[PDB]
DNA sequence: CGCCGCGTCAGACTCGTAGGAATCTAAACCCTCCCCTTAGGGGAGGGTCAAGGC
């Protein structure tokens, strides 16, 4: 599935998934070596939906990219809610 | 104007590897300019992918 398709099946721009692309969170399964045509997989979908729910829940992109491979870090999460606790009260 | 001692200037072998020289040293202010930070958005410029139309 080309960009395209994959960003009108997860209703995200093409943009986000080449920021996402860039930064190394959700890497697409195929680059083209001869146009730079990404292609995507329904593992790219499971991906993005946990990254979605997570940008959904206030952590920024770089903490996501640590949050999403180094899966025990727990801290991060009671850290966030002392933030966002934080910020409520502010 | 001529000669004599003095000031000055210019020259002085080709192969390997080692192989350089090493001291000394304002600070507190202000300014502009340039790049940087999210999480991507927007566009320009340039390519690419299947459709067919002759």
């Amino acid at each position: 599935s080309q960009i395209g398709l994959f960003s009108k099946i997860c209703r995200v721009t093409i943009k986000t998934l080449h920021y996402y692309n860039k930064i190394g969170l959700l890497v697409p399964a195929y680059i083209n070596p001869d146009n730079g045509y990404r292609f995507y997989t329904s593992d790219q979908l499971m991906k993005f939906h946990q990254i979605a729910s997570l940008r959904q829940l206030g952590f920024t992109i770089t903490e996501i990219v640590t949050l999403t491979q180094d899966e025990n870090s727990c801290h991060i999460i009671e850290r966030r809610r002392l933030e966002i606790q934080k910020q409520i009260r502010d």
